[PDB]
């Protein structure tokens, strides 16, 4: 299945201004799991996708292959149809941490 929709140039090395590392987590909100209460293959953009103080924190992009655990809640403009408004708990787990760059940043 050669296509490759989206784009990526990343590289291989620590994490940077704005990249997207890729980490497994799993947590609950209100103390109960909900829907994103588990990921594995989880494509965090290091300052593109409001990275709240908890993915800031853990998923910061410099452990590849770290275990850790932050509490992650979403403010009220990011509202988005699969988890808008997701104040809730998480335990992550950090991995392939590169350097994407999608934009051209002239």
């Amino acid at each position: 299945g050669s296509h490759m929709q989206a784009t990526w140039k990343e590289k291989d090395g620590a994490v940077e201004a704005e990249d997207r590392v890729t980490i497994d987590f799993t947590g609950s909100v209100d103390g109960e799991e909900f829907e994103g209460g588990k990921a594995s293959d989880f494509v965090l953009a290091m300052g593109q996708g409001r990275m709240i103080p908890g993915f800031e924190d853990g998923i910061k992009g410099h452990k590849a292959g770290e275990e850790f655990t932050i509490d992650v809640t979403f403010p009220e403009e990011y509202h988005a149809e699969n988890l808008k408004g997701k104040a809730a708990k998480f335990a992550i787990n950090l991995k392939k941490v590169e350097e994407r760059e999608l934009p051209e940043l002239t």
